[PDB]
């Protein structure tokens, strides 16, 4: 059938949708369509291009209250090197308290981590029941799995800048340098290249978390 309403959803409502790039971008919610239990969400991109979209590759375009967001809550969240400025999905990892400095810890489906404020976040409109089940790679599902049904109990490893550890990276160890900690991240230096990566310091990337 096609609907005009689902939940909270209304057809012709400003949306963000996935695009096959994994990035997020703005559009029109133009059709609902069901068939059995199963519900599609057609999109027409404010630039170029239709989709079809399970209701977890769909995020409003607003900011939600704290209240909203919890430890395993399905985002979209803004990430930017330099002038690439995107929307990729991710899951709370933390939400605002004293030690993070009222901050929420990313941890994006490509394992990268950020610390990111409330205008920097979108909820997904209809996340899974297990949040994570929707992350392609298996390792960083696995990952956000154990840390999210096993929260607050977080095994860290207290790190001070100028400690000398292994850091895992394409799945071997690397000389590598605690540069600065920052809540519940690390900037780690890889010897090898000089070049910096933030970790969640309950990564067992961190040789010292592995063992
Ligand atoms: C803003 O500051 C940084 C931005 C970085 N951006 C990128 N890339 C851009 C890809 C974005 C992914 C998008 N995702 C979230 C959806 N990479 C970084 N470091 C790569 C680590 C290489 C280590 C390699 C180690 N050797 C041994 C091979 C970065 C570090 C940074 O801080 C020190």
């Amino acid at each position: 059938e096609n609907l005009y309403f689902q939940g909270d959803l209304i057809v012709s409502m400003r949306i963000l949708g996935k695009k096959r790039t994994k990035t997020w971008h703005k559009g029109t919610l133009i059709a609902i369509q069901t068939v059995g239990p199963g519900k599609k969400y057609k999109v027409k991109f404010d630039n170029k291009g239709k989709s079809l979209l399970s209701g977890n590759h769909i995020a409003y375009d607003y900011h939600p209250p704290a209240d909203k967001l919890y430890v395993g809550s399905r985002v979209v969240a803004k990430y930017k090197d330099g002038n690439q400025v995107w929307l990729y999905a991710g899951i709370v990892a933390e939400t605002p308290n004293v030690k993070n400095k009222l901050r929420f810890l990313i941890f994006f489906d490509d394992g990268y981590a950020s610390y990111v404020t409330q205008s920097e976040l979108y909820p997904i409109c209809r996340p899974l029941k297990k949040t994570w089940e929707d992350i392609e790679d298996i390792s960083c599902r696995d990952f956000i799995e154990e840390y999210v049904t096993a929260y607050p109990n977080r095994p860290m490893v207290l790190l001070k800048s100028g400690q000398l550890i292994k850091t895992e990276w394409e799945g071997t160890w690397w000389k590598s340098r605690v540069e600065e900690v920052d809540g519940s991240l690390v900037r780690i230096l890889f010897l090898d290249d000089k070049r910096c990566e933030w970790i969640y310091r309950g990564s067992t990337r961190l040789e010292p978390m592995f063992s």
